[PDB]
């Protein structure tokens, strides 16, 4: 009843497929990894980035979790992002949102009473819903998850932009850029929602949020 | 520069491609999700869940971090676990190591002195290794890498069934069962390294560390 | 060389004055404890609440961390938040911040690009900061780090109130103070800086942001 | 009846004699702090460092969580030492715990399936209590606990010495030693349980573990 076989003997088969089609797509990379991207997304089974993307192996280094939040002290979302940036040398970093995310719901309308640590982590969600809270006021229920899917990708988007692993790494001049893009799970098509962020002049211009402020606000003291 | 159109043009003919032959392949789960696997893997980009199964949008709700690591007080993880045992009600959950993984030959020669986060969070992998110095000590650099991995996967396995998720989900008569797997970039072939746990005797069988006795401990005092 | 000695002569010198002058003072608390208060405050060494309140062993339960910060995601201070409310059932939660506070100055200052974990540590104050720009723009250096400190401990305060801990003891009707306080290092007194708060009416009336939206927002939906 | 009053007027009748005992008491400190000492401790109301080594304000930086755990992982203790041994170059390291602590018993006696954040956090005392098995095997549990307590004293000692932070500071050659103490409750009185560590000799002499064997596991590879 809780048996392996048809999963081991559907990758025997897809193995078999892919050393047919081509004889070195997987010898290619036993030895290492030189991927191009990173993709954060959210655990829900619907969204493959290797798959959605259409993907070989070595080609997308993957962090997905609940929300696809990102967070400067979450280490687990931290070291996907400085190994990437600092060891792999990877040039674009893909964050993702989905619509129908249940994280994005549950940031909505759960009470922060509720028990366990789902409702722990989605603490996140209900921070960029409470600075948004204006452009959600008096929408309907399935409106406002749209937008908050929306919200909740751009505010991750500006955390990668803000991470000191990617203000470091542009303020050596390595070359990296940040995607905010979300996915319908109904139709299979991804969307671009902001534009490619190469550095701090791109921020400026792309982000609700000013991360130049973010950076430099002791500037502004007198 | 570092435009995203052919990520673009690969996914809607990918999507378009699926609809084709299966016109609700996508829309069947575009309000919902029922999946019956958590994979836990590894970030690494060679490694795809999703893809080495051959598995459909819906199926495997996945966890991917930095050398496939399981810890009580990582909320990341904790609550991939939770969501998919306490909500979506999951059957099986996959942990999953593999062959060349960065994270588990860091844990093997990184100094602790090493700076960045990439290095706290592999203290985990240490900790499997200082346990297991007698398996280790003398291999050559590579049959110990090997051998890590392995040894890494059983710990993790460990980990989900000790985790308070697996056991407050047991202890209710949840039908839930752990395994524990490996995938070799170099072939894209899965074995099964550890045979299915489903509940507490199971363990006691297919288990080096003690699970009972780590679960009542109390017992052996007096 | 690096003797521990004196401290223990002083110790020793200390334990003894104390029980000579009341019998029972530690053999009371010998086998348990039943404090009153749980107290947040900074990890600053001119800041020992048992001290400055003149308070006896078993009468404040200490957290202690770098800039008095209180967050959901964080096991450490939430473990003491769930253990005093839920286990000892105190009832008062003490939120202290100080003027002089390195924390407050560093997330005024830092680049977020800054090495290191204090710089991921301190993001919460960053957080407080960008959301309160209005206020802390133009002012002086020194002025600017005092409100700060200010607006931190009143943060505080909103995410212990916000916390699913306090708000579980809440709903079950459980006595539950919280208070905001500020300390002068140069002088040795506490101002109190927010008025005791007991549930969500006094909490609408004391605290700049809505807990009540926070916590019931699918209520502003349709 | 939630009302701050005894204590501000208890702070109050403190400051005024401490300022009348000496006028520079607390001005000597109001603008920084140079403690010589980073304490590690338990949260219990029952033992508070400053009061205990009879201590004045400036004298020692404090960490207070429920366990004394200290972890590579939580950036809530790694951020207050990383702060005090980089930034203020505290020379003296105090990991302290003590008899009769609420988390070691629980860290003996509770089943992993108890729910909440607590259960979580104190995963660190039964990987401690694991691996010291053989030492606790038909103890009478008042004698367990009092041994648990010793061991994670022990462990935590350890957990500073191979903290990055830590190997850092005596590569290159900073002076910082770390001690471990216990401290009875019942009597006031602290004891010192492991003698001075000032760098990798002392732990080769002192530790149960070994921390060379830990920092440079990779030349016993082949
Ligand atoms: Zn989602
Ligand atoms: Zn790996
Ligand atoms: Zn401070
Ligand atoms: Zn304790």
């Amino acid at each position: 009843t809780a048996d392996l076989s048809p999963l081991l003997e559907a990758n025997r088969k897809w193995a078999d497929e892919c050393a047919a089609k081509d004889s070195t797509y997987f010898s290619k990379v036993a030895g290492s990894q030189a991927p191009e991207y990173l993709y954060i997304g959210c655990a829900d089974s619907r969204v493959s980035p290797a798959q959605l993307f259409n993907m070989a192996p070595g080609e997308v280094f993957v962090q997905r979790n609940v929300g696809n939040l990102v967070s400067n002290k979450d280490l687990n979302c931290m070291s996907c992002l400085e190994y990437t940036v600092d060891h792999l040398k990877i040039k674009h970093i893909l964050v993702c949102g989905h619509y129908n995310c249940g994280a994005c719901k549950a940031g909505l309308v759960w009470h922060p009473k509720t028990a366990g640590v789902t409702n722990l982590w989605i603490s996140d969600v209900r921070e960029v819903r409470d600075k948004n809270a204006a452009k959600l006021h008096g929408l309907s229920a399935d409106d406002a998850w749209d937008k908050m899917v929306e919200l909740n990708v751009e505010a991750q988007v500006f955390n990668v932009c803000a991470s000191p692993i990617v203000q470091a790494a542009w303020a050596r001049g390595q070359p990296l850029s940040v995607h905010g893009i979300v996915y319908t799970p109904g139709t299979g098509l991804v969307k671009e929602l902001i534009k490619p962020i190469t550095g701090m002049e791109d921020a400026g211009a792309l982000l609700r949020a000013d991360l130049k402020q973010h950076c430099f606000f002791s500037e502004s003291l007198a």
